[PDB]
C-alpha cells in the first residue's frame, strides 16, 4: 500500500544511480514496449551481467532527464520488491491485500508509474496476471534467460503477458565505451586514476581471460578491483601509483586466473630464459624436446601466442625411460612449484569407448552428471595448468576427438554443457610410439621419419585431423652412456635427501658412481635400469645396515666398491 | 555458396520450412572448413564466437543426443534444457557449427534430420524449436583422400 514508495527514479534525481551508457536500442525497446495499451510489459532478458538491471536504471535517468518521447516524460519508475511484499505476510490473506494494495494504487496515478520487478521470476505474486494482460500495470521485468526458462517460461499463461526485450552482452568495443563513461563513479570510490590505457585493456584482458562472467561484468569489476587494490596501497604501509594503469589490470587478473600479461619484468623473466638450465636439472638430455616446450612457454609470457590455440599442444614420441614424463613434472614443477600439478590423465585407463565420459562427465539425465568431468573441471577450477594426457595410445576415435576442440580453438564443453577453454593450459600428449624407430634409425630424421609412424595409425587412430592440431611433435632420443651418468648423480641426489631425513649422510665414490653408470645403462630400457641399479646395488645393501644397526646416524657413509659392488661402509 | 544462402534469405526468401542453409563442408584438414564457420559468424553477427558451435565432443556415446537436446522430463539435467535447443529458442537467428560431425553418434543424425528437413527439433523438455532461421553448417573430413 502506502509502504511501499519505493523510487527508482528519485534515485536517478538524487543521482544515485550510476550513469548507463550506449543501450539506446534496448531502451528504446523498453520505452516502446511500455507504451502500448495491452501488455506493456518488457523483461530485459539476457545473461547475468549484462546490464538489464542497468537498463531500466537508464530509463529512469532519462525520464528524470527528459531524453524520453514526450509522452513517458514525467513518469516514475518504482522498484517493487518481492521480499518486502511477502515479508511479515504471515496470516492468511495479507499478502493478497498487499499486492493488492499494491495494483490499486498503481491504477490511481493512471499509468504514470512504470513498475520494475527486478528478479521477475520471484513473482508468490500470484494475482497480476489479469493486470498485467490490460495495460494496468507497466511492468519492465529483469530475468535472466534461464531463471525465465524454469519459473516464466513454466507459467505459459504468463509469459504471454511479458515481452522479451533481450538484453544481448555488448562487445569489447561497446565495454570500453561503458566503462569510459563509469570510470568517474570508481575514480570517486576509491579516489584513483583509472586511465585509458587501463579501460582498453580491461575489457580486452577480461574478454579473453574470462568465460564464466559475461563482458560488461568482468571488466567493470577488474577496475573495481584494480582500485580498490590501489588504494590499499596509497593507504598501507611517484613510487606508489595514485592511479589504476593497464599493469595494474594484470595483476588484477593475474592472481584471478592464473597468469598475467605484464607482471613479468623483474626476475620471471630472468628465470624464463633460465627455462632450459631449470627443466634441464631434472630433465638431462632432449634438448629439442626442452627447447619445444621452454618456447612455448616464453611465446605465453611474451604475448606471442595464439590467443585461441593453448600456449602448447606437444606429442612427446620417444623410446621408455628417456625423460617423457619427466619432462612434463619438470614442466609443472617449474611453473606451479610441485610435479604433482599437472592435470594428468593416463590415458590408458580409457580403452573403451564409454571412457570418454569421464573427461568431460556424463549427459544430462545420467549418473555422475552432476559431477562432471577432471578434466574440464580441473581445467575450469585453474584455468593456467599443464594437462599431461600420459601414454596417448588409444584405438578409439569417439576419445581421441575430444582432443580435436582442446588442441584447436582450445575449447571442451562438459556434459553440462559449460565449455572450459583450454586456451591457456598447455596439453602435453606423451606416447611411445617411434620406440622401436627412434633406437635403431638414429640421426638426421627431423622429426619427419617417427611422425610417419605416428601418421600410420590410420589403421585405427592418430588421424591427419588430430596429429594436424598438435603444436609441436617432439624428438625424445634415447639415452646415452654420458646422460645415464648423469642421471646417476640426479637419483643419487634424491637418494641422500631421503637420508639426511633419516639422518644418514652418504658420500657416493668416483667408481661406485661409475657402476652405476655402467649397470644401469641399458639403451632399450631407458634410465629406469640406473633407477633399478641404484635400488638394488646401494639400497638393498643401505637397509640390511639401516636396519640391522649396522650404520649409525651421522657417521657418513663412504660408498666404497668391493669386487664391482657396491658397499656401504662408514 | 554460403553467401548465397545468406543473400537468398536475408528477410527470408528461401523455403520457410527449412533452415537458412544446410551446409556440409567437406574437405582435408587445415583446409578453412571451421573458418568459414567462423567467418561467416564473424560477418552476420561481429563475432568468431557468435555461432552455436558443437563440436561432436562426446557425441558417439550411446545417449550423447540428450546432451544437445535435453534430457527426458524428471530427469537429472531436465531443467537445464539442451545446448542446441536452448541456444535457438533463445536466439532463432544463429549459425550453428556441428564441427566433425562424422565423429558423431548415428543416433544423433537421427534427431539432426528433423532439423535439417522440418526445421524443427523438439526436445527432451518436450517444446518444438524454430531452426527456418537459422544456418546448420556440418564440417567434417570425410573425402580427404
Ligand atoms: N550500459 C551500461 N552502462 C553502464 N553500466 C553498465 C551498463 N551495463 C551494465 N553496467 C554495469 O554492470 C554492472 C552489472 O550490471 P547489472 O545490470 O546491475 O546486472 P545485470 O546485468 O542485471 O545482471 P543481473 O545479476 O541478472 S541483475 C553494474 O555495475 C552496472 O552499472
Ligand atoms: N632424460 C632424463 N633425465 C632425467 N631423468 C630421467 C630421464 N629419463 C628418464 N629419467 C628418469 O626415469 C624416470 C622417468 O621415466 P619416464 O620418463 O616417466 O618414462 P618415459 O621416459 O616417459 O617413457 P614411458 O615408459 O613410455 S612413460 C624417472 O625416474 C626419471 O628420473
Ligand atoms: N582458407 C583459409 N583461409 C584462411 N585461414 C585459413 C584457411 N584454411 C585454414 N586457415 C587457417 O588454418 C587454421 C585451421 O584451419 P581450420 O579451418 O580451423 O580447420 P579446418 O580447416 O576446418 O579443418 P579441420 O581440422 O578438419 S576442423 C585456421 O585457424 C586458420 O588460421
Amino acid at each position: 500500500l502506502k509502504k511501499y514508495t519505493i523510487d527508482l527514479t528519485e534515485r536517478a534525481e538524487q543521482g544515485k544511480l550510476d550513469p548507463v551508457i550506449g543501450r539506446d536500442e534496448e531502451i528504446r525497446r523498453t520505452i516502446q514496449v511500455l507504451q502500448r495499451r495491452t501488455k506493456n510489459n518488457p523483461v530485459l532478458i539476457g545473461e547475468p551481467g549484462v546490464g538489464k538491471t542497468a537498463i531500466v536504471e537508464g530509463l529512469a535517468q532519462r525520464i528524470i532527464n527528459g531524453e524520453v518521447p514526450e509522452g513517458l516524460k514525467g513518469r516514475r519508475v518504482l522498484a517493487l520488491d518481492m521480499g518486502a511484499l511477502v515479508a511479515g505476510a504471515k496470516y492468511r490473506g495479507e499478502f493478497e491485500e498487499r499486492l493488492k494494495g499494491v495494483l490499486n494504487d498503481l491504477a490511481k496515478q493512471e499509468g504514470n508509474v512504470i513498475l520494475f520487478i527486478d528478479e521477475l521470476h520471484t513473482m508468490a505474486g500470484n494475482m497480476l496476471k489479469p493486470a498485467l494482460a490490460r495495460g494496468e500495470l507497466h511492468c519492465v521485468g529483469a530475468t535472466t534467460l534461464d531463471e525465465y526458462r524454469q519459473y516464466i517460461e513454466k507459467d505459459a499463461a504468463l509469459e504471454r503477458r511479458f515481452q522479451k526485450v533481450f538484453v544481448a552482452e555488448p562487445s569489447v568495443e561497446d565495454t570500453i565505451a561503458i566503462l569510459r563513461g563509469l570510470k568517474e563513479r570508481y575514480e570517486l570510490h576509491h579516489h584513483v586514476q583509472i586511465t585509458d590505457p587501463a579501460i582498453v585493456a580491461a575489457a580486452t584482458l577480461s574478454h579473453r581471460y574470462i568465460a564464466d562472467r559475461q563482458l560488461p561484468d568482468k571488466a567493470i569489476d577488474l577496475i573495481d578491483e584494480a582500485a580498490s587494490s590501489i588504494r590499499m596501497q596509497i593507504d598501507s604501509k611517484r613510487l606508489l601509483r595514485n592511479k589504476v594503469t593497464d599493469a595494474e589490470i594484470a595483476e588484477v587478473l593475474a592472481r584471478w586466473t592464473g597468469i598475467p600479461v605484464s607482471r613479468m619484468m623483474e626476475s620471471e623473466r630472468e628465470k624464463l630464459l633460465r627455462m632450459e638450465q631449470e627443466l634441464h636439472h631434472r630433465v638431462i638430455g632432449q634438448n629439442e624436446a626442452v627447447d619445444a616446450v621452454s618456447n612455448a612457454i616464453r611465446r605465453s609470457r611474451a604475448g606471442l601466442a595464439d590467443p585461441n590455440r593453448p600456449i602448447g599442444s606437444f606429442l612427446f614420441l620417444g623410446p621408455t625411460g628417456v625423460g617423457k614424463t619427466e619432462l612434463c613434472k619438470a614442466l609443472a614443477n617449474f611453473m606451479f612449484d610441485s610435479d604433482e600439478a599437472m592435470v594428468r590423465i593416463d590415458m590408458s585407463e580409457f580403452m573403451e569407448k564409454h571412457s570418454v565420459s569421464r573427461l568431460v562427465g556424463a549427459p544430462p539425465g545420467y549418473v555422475g552428471y552432476e559431477e562432471g568431468g577432471y578434466l574440464t573441471e580441473a581445467v575450469r577450477r585453474r584455468p593456467y595448468s599443464v594437462i599431461l594426457l600420459d601414454e596417448v595410445e588409444k584405438a578409439h576415435p569417439d576419445v581421441f576427438n575430444i582432443l580435436l576442440q582442446v588442441l584447436d580453438d582450445g575449447r571442451l564443453t562438459d556434459g553440462q554443457g559449460r565449455t572450459v577453454d583450454f586456451r591457456n593450459t598447455v596439453v602435453i600428449m606423451t606416447s611411445n610410439l617411434g620406440s622401436d624407430l627412434i633406437q635403431e634409425r638414429f640421426g638426421e630424421l627431423d622429426y619427419a621419419h617417427m611422425k610417419e609412424l605416428v601418421l600410420g595409425v590410420v589403421s585405427h587412430n592418430f588421424r591427419p585431423e588430430f596429429i594436424n592440431r598438435i603444436d609441436e611433435v617432439v624428438v625424445f632420443h634415447p639415452l646415452g652412456e654420458q646422460h645415464i651418468a648423469s642421471i646417476a648423480q640426479i637419483q643419487l641426489k634424491r637418494l641422500y635427501k631421503r637420508l639426511e631425513e633419516r639422518g644418514y649422510e652418504i658420500h657416493i665414490s668416483d667408481e661406485a658412481l661409475k657402476l652405476l653408470s655402467e649397470n644401469g645403462y641399458d639403451p632399450v630400457y631407458g634410465a629406469r635400469p640406473l633407477k633399478r641399479a641404484i635400488q638394488q646395488q646401494i639400497e638393498n645393501p643401505l637397509a640390511q645396515q639401516i636396519l640391522s644397526g649396522e650404520l649409525v646416524p651421522g657417521k657418513v657413509i663412504r660408498l666404497e666398491v668391493n669386487e664391482d659392488r657396491i658397499v656401504a661402509v662408514q
